């Protein structure tokens, strides 16, 4: 289960994901998992980072589930569960902006 992950957040607006994230203690990576504003059953991945250009920013990449069962963010790279995304993201940066770190304060 998802909701009982520390990292999931529900129902969270993307104002608010970037007002918790925005927190000049929060390193790169720093991340949670709320639920898609707008398309049902997917999800958004919401994750800070810092470069001199942006300084402190935030992304938010959406993450989606299919009936045939797997979780991705890109089609191409799929995984059973939303945790074992969750978990792989946080070894490979991939096409993310930082490799998923910690879990966001509240
Ligand atoms: C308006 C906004 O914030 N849009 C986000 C996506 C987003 C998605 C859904 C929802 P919700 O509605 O449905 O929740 C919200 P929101 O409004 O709630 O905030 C916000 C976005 O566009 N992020 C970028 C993030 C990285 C840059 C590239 N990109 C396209 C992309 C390119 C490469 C990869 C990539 C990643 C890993 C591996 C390989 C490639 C992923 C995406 C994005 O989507």
């Amino acid at each position: 289960s998802i909701q009982a992950e520390e990292w999931y957040f529900g129902k969270i607006t993307r104002r608010e994901s970037e007002r918790l994230l925005l927190n000049a203690e929060n390193p790169r990576g720093t991340f949670l998992v709320r639920e898609s504003e707008t398309t049902k059953g997917a999800y958004c991945l919401s994750v800070s980072d810092f470069d001199n250009a942006k300084g402190l920013n935030v992304k938010h990449y959406k993450i989606r589930k299919l009936d045939s069962g797997g979780f991705y963010i890109t089609s191409r790279t799929q995984f059973n569960s939303l945790q074992q995304l969750v978990a792989y993201y946080s070894k490979h940066a991939d096409g993310l902006c930082h490799r998923l770190t910690t879990v966001c304060p509240t």
